[PDB]
């Protein structure tokens, strides 16, 4: 696993392109040169698991901690290499990456639905309950 | 009226996070003014104030979706005495009217599903839960 270079949004781009092909969501115009200038700033990083796999994580500040709160706003391994511990690998690496920048915590918006992703990050460490509460993600596209 | 939050504003503003806090049983972290100053001055984020009743804290972090941000209302709060007058629908439709300024591509927005009242005020103002014939979820881990 390695962080992401500039070089590397056109397989970052790839990998996007797949994931939301698999799941039936649009795939956005322009995804590589948008992803070599998010790369290129230090509000964002790309981790790549070879040119199978990828998460990519946003920093944004919080009043709450001196550093950012992170979002995994994208994981994925592809088909063909699932079930072998690469998406272990691939969020463990999440965790060390935001742990250099001082993230105060890791957010995950996921489909209810998904339970199988549910099962896998619930199994490492991520919660939906805050006080006996399931927490919500309500949305507004613009 | 509502006014976006300068620095000088730091301190009405943790002012009011502090009693959204107290309220809802939650500790206040130290150093909160000292870090909305910084937030307000210095990153891609702002504050939105309703005299000194209610807030709008909302940041902006990339997505490579569209050519904007990807904007979060990660706290929007009412005086107790001040609500059901219409004050957090005006500090949303400027939410709105801000991040428009920033083509933002979307508004995100974590609530607890226990929430109904706050539910309810999103739902009737353009927020859905659904995306897909599924509820979305917020999963997190404090570190
Ligand atoms: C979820 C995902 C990133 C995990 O990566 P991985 O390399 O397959 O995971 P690991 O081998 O490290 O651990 C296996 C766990 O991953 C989950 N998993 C495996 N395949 C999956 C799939 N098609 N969809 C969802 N979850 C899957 C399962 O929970 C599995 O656990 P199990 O042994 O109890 O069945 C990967 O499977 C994937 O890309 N799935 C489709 C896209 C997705 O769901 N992304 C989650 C972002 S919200
Ligand atoms: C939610 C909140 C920001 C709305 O501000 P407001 O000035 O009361 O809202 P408006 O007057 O413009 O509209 C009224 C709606 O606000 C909601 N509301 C009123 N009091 C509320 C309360 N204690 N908690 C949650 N929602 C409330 C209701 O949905 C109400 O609609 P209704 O008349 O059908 O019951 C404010 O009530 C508040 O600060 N509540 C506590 C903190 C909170 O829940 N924030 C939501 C972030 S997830
Ligand atoms: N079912 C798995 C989904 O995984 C990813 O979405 C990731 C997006 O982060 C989540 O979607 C959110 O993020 C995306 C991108 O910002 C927005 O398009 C969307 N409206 C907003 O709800 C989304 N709800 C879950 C997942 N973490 C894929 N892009 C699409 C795939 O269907």
């Amino acid at each position: 696993i390695r962080v992401a270079e500039v070089a590397d949004a056109g397989v970052v781009a790839k990998l996007l392109r797949d994931f939301n092909t698999e799941f039936d969501t649009p795939v956005p115009e322009g995804l590589e040169e948008r992803f070599a200038q998010i790369i290129a700033h230090d509000d964002a990083f790309v981790l790549l698991a070879g040119d199978i796999g990828f998460a990519y994580v946003t920093l944004r500040p919080s009043p709450y901690y001196d550093g950012p709160v992170a979002m995994l706003d994208e994981l994925y391994v592809a088909p063909a290499h699932r079930n072998r511990g690469v998406g272990t690998a691939l969020l463990q690496r999440v965790f060390e990456e935001i742990r250099k920048h001082s993230a105060g915590e890791l957010q995950i918006n996921v489909d209810e639905v998904d339970t199988d992703a549910r099962r896998f990050y619930e199994r490492h460490g991520l919660t939906n309950i805050e006080q006996g509460s399931r927490m919500l993600l309500y949305i507004r596209e613009l």
